[PDB]
């Protein structure tokens, strides 16, 4: 994007705002951030739950100065729970209105366990069991762990373990499972509060045990489906029941699991993919292998995606009569529908503009004038999420300006690459060109590259590349110039490097390190034993050109690295020293 | 006390109410119980915070029919915490008004820890340390326990342990104490909620020389504690020394009661379970150490909330009869007695010539139909109060029998028995028992009579069978009741099964011959080891024996023949071994 200096008339641009999913602690005061720039002093106003939000009628809510940030303070009283809901910020000035994202403000709660009286569980020895937890809801979901009601630890293993939902599955119940009662505990993220379910008590009955084929406990049926969004974590689970404790092995149709992202958890009963993508979609099956038999359960994984920018709409900097366009393209599954708004008002009912023609996801401005100076908003949305973007159209008439300091100085060593910065601005976007030493030929093509923001990269510097560089930005209203002096220094090169050698114990070894460098530079040389900095000690002599070691033994054996560095350059030399044995 | 039947006119009486300290869950609907009786069906009203509580103006509050029990519903909205306060119930009818205890409705609290940023504690090795917990107050009091932030347990011993206040004391800090971080935790059983304090981090510094012991928790040479009668007395002494000192507990001029005194917290705490006025005195603790010994004295005084010596009972009188209401409560300090008539102070009550008050006793002389009312006694000291309702009833009904006529009670020979003969009379009737028209009153050996009219027979012989007559008499007349007591012969197993050793494939038999009374249903069962029988499968249950065929390893054990009837039980045990 291209910004506009603040001295020039400008529609508001939102700088900082709260996150979409704004979860808060039930103790702290609450802050809904909304800050925005604008050449005329921008005024802010809010909407809570799609209706106007009057700050003046609520004493706890106050708005910061020169911004729209709201602070709600509970020192006088009140509780944050009553402020949950969707909030939207609006930043206005005489030239237009910019919108923020919809802040879904929720407070992280720790609700108690619903009062329930649990009867003593009775089960046959060797039978499968499921103790459902059913934890209270929290934001984020609380961490579920099982303990005795006396808070002694329950040991989980391949035979008895909990799923992601929290329920505790016993593949086959044993007598020893009566050693403890099973109470579910939920730990909440922001308060670290634990809520405890009533404890379960088991009563096992002995046989009058016979073996049994595996059977699936958690994923009922032969097949199942899951839907996970792009970039989220995919968590599949398979729980089996069998008298000989089954072993769960995961496989994928037509492909192996990605080694860099897939991980096994919960004793190979859980498979987690970290950063899922369209490629991760498919058919994942799990085998509950056992001494008696083996059965398979299949899972159809479809990966959808919330919209993400391919081309985000950028501000339109225009001169009167110049043609431009706003392009708003997001990608996602399903394909995101584009909705256009002008100053927070739907485009279908906005004040008509003859210069403005809308088509699909693109707005075209032909012969733009001082009118239609407004902030357009694009909302690209699908069932799984939205993307909201602000882009203003600014029609102005100012000559080109230079934004950086004049006659800068940049030093660089010979073969390095470098970048000269020359940011600029003009009412119609001025064209920028670089010249060297008063040459009429502009610098572009081989070895040179010009970026949109005016900076020039030299990819491989020659000694001839030293000198004065002038960047010139020009439009019909005039031109501006800027100067930067590039100085090529001589490279720091180690022309006598330490050589690998094999020495018998007691000898004196010398590793030479002679370096040439630019005289107008502070060169510092250091040594590294193996790959860590070497401490200079007794029997070690660090000359300016070498490093000598007296009475070598087994400890001195290894790799020595001479490092010669100046403020702009670095050079490494690595040698190996072996020490024989007798 | 003496109850009055509901068909006779009587002032109201409070049957059920909430506790004085009524803690409620913040989720459930609130229920403030107050139920009463009265022959004219009583009406009910409430006072919240000593002023009238208007149920009509509140749509959440509703009063149950035929009672004063309030139900506060929060489905439409609201929170229980906004109904906290003092609630008194008044049960009224044409004959008087009865009061309930003041109900202090409070909602339970499991408060979070305030947002705090704890500095890393730094301490010299061997120095004393106190990690303060300081939990925000909650109802009821939470159980404090220390734990790592990763929820690993913290090991307590003689050197490092926590006091009753919850602070963790280190008599001398060691280098190993940096192995884990220290986080306080409060557990609330009423809501099942654990609140975790931010963890402390320890950083010890090494410079150890020895040091004499010094007291940490009970500062100074002497302190004072006051404990209420019936509660637990907990004394704590924490000492600090370079050699970890040992605390020893003693009492001046007396030995600790072995039945009530307990040493807790590695002998750093003394607990008296059921304290009394005798346990009050001087308890001292020695912090013995290799370097020195120091004593801390604690003066324990035992005060008492009021407890009834004589609880005021309902006065049941006839016109022209004299009676008294006695309200005696013992407590330290001595409880002050305050009398009320129909919930109105006796000073401002309408004067009555028959009633004369004196200290804690009210005397009625020449009682008439007038002045029938419910009197309240409130005996209070700074530690607590006792509230009691008792009404004066003036009726003229003859004695009435409250049980069924011609009752039948059956019992085995040597069981103890009890015959119930509930009665009532306008003047309190004298009750008497007789047998088979022997005329002599039944009392003394083998017989006991209770205040409510019941008759207990301790040992029953075969001669005690027959008809028993209960006679309740007063100046207005007499009533009688008949109970037929039938003694049955005890069920005895006279041929018991004997232990035996029998090999495979042998028809084994365990005999169990039972003699019972012919007019009784006999049920004979068997028990393998200690579980009930399974009938069938190569096991034949005869009426007087049991036979098992194809004996194996499962048959070896202990059999139990059980012979039972409606009134009797008999057990016989044998051991069977199989080759
Ligand atoms: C850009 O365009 C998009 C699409 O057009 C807009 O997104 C729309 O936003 C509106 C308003 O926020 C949504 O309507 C709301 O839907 C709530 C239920 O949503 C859940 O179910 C739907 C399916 O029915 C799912 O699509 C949602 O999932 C999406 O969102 C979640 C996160 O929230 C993501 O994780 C998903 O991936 C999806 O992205 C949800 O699962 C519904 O509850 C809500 O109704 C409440 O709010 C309105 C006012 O907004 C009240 O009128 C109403 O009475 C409800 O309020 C009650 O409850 C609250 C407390 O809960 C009380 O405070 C109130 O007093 C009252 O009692 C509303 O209907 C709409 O669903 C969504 N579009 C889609 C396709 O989902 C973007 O907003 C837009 N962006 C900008 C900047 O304009
Ligand atoms: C039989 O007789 C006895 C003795 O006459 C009566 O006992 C008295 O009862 C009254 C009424 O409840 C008490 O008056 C109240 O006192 C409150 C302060 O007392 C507290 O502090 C003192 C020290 O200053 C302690 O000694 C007390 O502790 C003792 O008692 C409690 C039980 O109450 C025990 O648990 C202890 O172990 C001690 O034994 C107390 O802790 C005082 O706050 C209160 O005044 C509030 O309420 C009235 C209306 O009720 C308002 O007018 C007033 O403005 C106050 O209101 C504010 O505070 C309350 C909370 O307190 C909030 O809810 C309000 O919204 C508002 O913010 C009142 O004055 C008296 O203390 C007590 N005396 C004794 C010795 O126990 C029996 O009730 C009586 N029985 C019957 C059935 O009638
Ligand atoms: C092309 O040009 C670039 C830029 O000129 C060169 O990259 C520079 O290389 C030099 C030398 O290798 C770097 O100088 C060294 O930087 C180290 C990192 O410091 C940064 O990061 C730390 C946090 O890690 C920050 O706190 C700090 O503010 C810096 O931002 C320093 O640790 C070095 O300190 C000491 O190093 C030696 C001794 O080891 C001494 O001689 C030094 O004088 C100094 O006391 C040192 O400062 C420099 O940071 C690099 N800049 C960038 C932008 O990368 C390329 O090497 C060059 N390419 C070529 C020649 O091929
Ligand atoms: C003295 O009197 C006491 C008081 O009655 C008496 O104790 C009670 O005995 C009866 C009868 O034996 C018990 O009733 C039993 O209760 C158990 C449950 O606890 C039931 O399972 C029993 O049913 C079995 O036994 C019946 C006996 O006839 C069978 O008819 C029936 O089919 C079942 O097999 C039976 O109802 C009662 O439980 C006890 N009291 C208590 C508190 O347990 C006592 O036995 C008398 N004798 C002596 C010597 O004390
Ligand atoms: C004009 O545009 C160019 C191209 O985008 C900008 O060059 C880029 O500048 C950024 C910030 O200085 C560089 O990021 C840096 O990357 C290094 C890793 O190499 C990291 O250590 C730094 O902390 C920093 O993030 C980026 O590499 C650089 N890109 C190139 C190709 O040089 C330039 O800054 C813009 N100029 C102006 C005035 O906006
Ligand atoms: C008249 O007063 C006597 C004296 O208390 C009453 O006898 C007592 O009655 C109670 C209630 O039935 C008995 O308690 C019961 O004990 C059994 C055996 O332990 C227990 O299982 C029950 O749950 C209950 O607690 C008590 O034992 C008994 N006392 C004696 C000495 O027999 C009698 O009931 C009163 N009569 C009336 C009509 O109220």
């Amino acid at each position: 994007s291209i910004e506009i200096p603040m001295d020039l008339t400008q529609p508001p641009t939102i700088t900082k705002q709260s996150v979409k999913d704004h979860i808060v602690d039930p103790r702290d005061n609450i802050l809904i951030e909304c800050e925005a720039k604008g050449n005329p002093a921008p005024s802010f106003h809010w909407t809570r739950n799609s209706r106007f939000f009057n700050i003046a009628k609520d004493p706890r809510v106050s708005m910061r100065r020169r911004s729209g940030t709201l602070v709600i303070d509970f020192r006088s009283g009140g509780r944050p729970e009553e402020y949950e809901g969707e909030y939207q910020c609006f930043a206005r000035n005489k030239f237009g209105t910019a919108l923020s994202n919809r802040i879904r403000l929720q407070v992280s709660k720790s609700p108690l366990w619903p009062k329930e009286n649990l009867d003593p569980v009775v089960v046959q020895e060797g039978a499968p069991l499921t103790l459902q937890c059913n934890p209270p809801p929290g934001l984020p979901s609380p961490v579920i762990f099982w303990m005795s009601s006396s808070m002694e630890p329950i040991t989980q293993d391949k035979r008895v373990s909990q799923g992601h939902n929290g329920d505790l599955y016993f593949s086959n119940v044993m007598l020893q499972d009566m050693q403890t009662d099973y109470s579910c505990n939920a730990r909440f993220h922001f308060t670290h509060t634990i809520q405890q379910k009533n404890p379960f008590t088991l009563k096992v009955l002995t046989n009058n045990v016979a073996e049994r084929t595996p059977s699936f406990m958690y994923p009922q049926g032969t097949s199942s489906s899951q839907m996970v969004l792009r970039g989220m974590d995919l968590l599949l689970e398979c729980i089996a029941s069998g008298v000989p404790t089954p072993d769960i092995a995961w496989y994928k149709k037509g492909g192996d699991l990605p080694s860099n992202k897939a991980k096994f958890e919960n004793f190979n009963k859980a498979l987690r993919i970290t950063n899922v993508s369209e490629e991760d979609s498919g058919e994942y099956f799990c085998l509950a292998s056992n001494k008696m038999g083996s059965i398979r359960h299949t899972i159809s994984v479809r990966v959808k995606a919330a919209p993400y920018w391919l081309d985000e709409p950028k501000n339109l900097i225009l001169a009167p009569g110049e043609d431009g366009r706003l392009v708003c393209r997001a990608n996602g599954n399903p394909k995101p529908t584009v909705q256009w708004m002008v100053n927070g008002e739907p485009l279908q009912s906005a004040p008509p503009n003859p210069n403005r023609e809308v088509a699909g996801d693109t707005i075209i401005f032909r012969d733009t004038q001082i009118s239609s100076r407004a902030v357009y908003q694009c909302n690209t949305s699908n069932e799984h999420g939205y993307l909201l973007a602000n882009a203003f159209v600014s029609v102005l008439d100012v000559p080109p300006r230079m934004l950086s300091a004049r006659n800068q100085l940049i030093r660089v060593i010979l073969y390095n690459r470098t970048r000269l910065d020359c940011p600029f601005f003009g009412s119609p976007i001025p064209t920028l060109r670089w010249f060297k030493n008063g040459q009429g030929s502009n610098l572009d093509g081989g070895n040179y590259h010009v970026y949109e923001n005016g900076s020039l990269e030299i990819k491989m510097i020659r000694k001839e590349d030293q000198g004065i560089y002038t960047c010139v930005a020009t439009n019909i209203l005039g031109k501006a110039e800027n100067q930067v002096r590039l100085e090529v220094k001589d490279p720091t090169r180690i022309y006598r490097m330490p050589e690998d050698q094999v020495a018998k114990r007691g000898t004196t070894v010398q590793l030479e390190c002679r370096v040439k460098h630019d005289p107008s530079l502070k060169l510092t040389v250091s040594w590294l034993k193996d790959d860590e900095p070497l401490y200079i000690g007794n029997r070690m002599k660090k000359e300016d050109d070498s490093l000598t070691i007296f009475g070598v033994a087994e400890r001195d054996q290894g790799s020595y690295t001479c490092m010669a560095s100046t403020e702009l350059d670095q050079d490494l030399a690595k040698a190996y020293l072996t020490v024989l044995a007798d």
